[PDB]
């Protein structure tokens, strides 16, 4: 359930969010459509449920595409401050799950996030260790879709 | 059209945005929830949109509730974020807006939320200026809707 995988946020992986974040956060711009365009090439198959963005090859040209990466970043931004409280998390978690199944977005769907923010952290120097605390803080959302 | 909106946000209305939001957003699941439910008890009306919440008499005590409260001032967040690029503020905009347009809340319906946002800033001290500063914001999303 949706409350046990968030009881898997131990004090740790909290900070090895709060001190990635503090990083990848800076540039929500760049490295958020990053994390599109590289979702986009190394997952082919997910690039359909798109379809309204339209060419989303042009990458930062692309302005709905672009719309869409910046926003993504409010929604990690959102779960990061929320991590004290387990019972705000949730609730935001199960809001954004909300979205993501009118969908019909699957768990394992949602899941092929984690190579691109593995990807993108490498970028920046951030190993297993980080993409790791990352993926537990998917499977939160996972949990709820 | 949103591009002419956005150029109502003078240097002057950015300033304001800015430092209005430095206290009202330094506090989101609080001032959030504060908005919503000075929505729904000054335009009961509204209500019929947000079904999905449930017993929203409850308050901050509700969840679901809590949860679009929190995710709304992340929105908020996002758009103060991009107001030095008219670039990035637009896509951004209609991104928001198109999830609105899909639950039919017109222009109209959407104005409604100056009424609690000139509330909320009041309770924090800050005057007409200030909410006629975010009414300009509010107005460029109406542009999109
Ligand atoms: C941890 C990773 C993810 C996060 C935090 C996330 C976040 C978001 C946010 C905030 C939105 C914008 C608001 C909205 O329209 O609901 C959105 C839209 C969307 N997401 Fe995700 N998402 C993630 C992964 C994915 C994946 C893996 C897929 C599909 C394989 C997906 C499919 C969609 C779709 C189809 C949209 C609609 C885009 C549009 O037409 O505007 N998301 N996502
Ligand atoms: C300052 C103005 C407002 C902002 C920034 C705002 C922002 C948002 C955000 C970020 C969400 C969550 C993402 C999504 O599901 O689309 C949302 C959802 C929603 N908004 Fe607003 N909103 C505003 C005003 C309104 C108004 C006045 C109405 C209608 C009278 C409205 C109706 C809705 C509805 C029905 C949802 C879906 C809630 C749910 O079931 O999760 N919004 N809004």
């Amino acid at each position: 359930s949706v409350y046990d995988a968030a009881a898997q946020l131990t004090a740790d992986v909290k900070k090895d969010l709060r001190d990635s974040w503090k990083v990848i956060g800076s540039d929500k711009k760049g490295n958020g459509v990053a994390l599109m365009t590289t979702l986009f090439a190394d997952n082919q198959e997910t690039i359909g449920y798109f379809k309204r963005l339209g060419d989303v090859s042009q990458g930062m040209a692309n302005d709905k595409l672009r719309g869409v990466s910046i926003t993504l970043m409010y929604a990690l931004q959102n779960f990061i401050d929320q991590l004290d409280n387990p019972d705000d998390l949730v609730c935001v978690v199960e809001k954004f799950a909300v979205n993501h199944i009118t969908r019909k977005i699957s768990a394992a769907e949602f899941g092929k996030m984690n190579g691109p923010i593995k990807k993108v952290l490498a970028s920046k120097n951030f190993g297993d260790k980080y993409a790791n605390a990352w993926a537990k803080l998917v499977a939160v959302v996972q949990a709820a879709l």
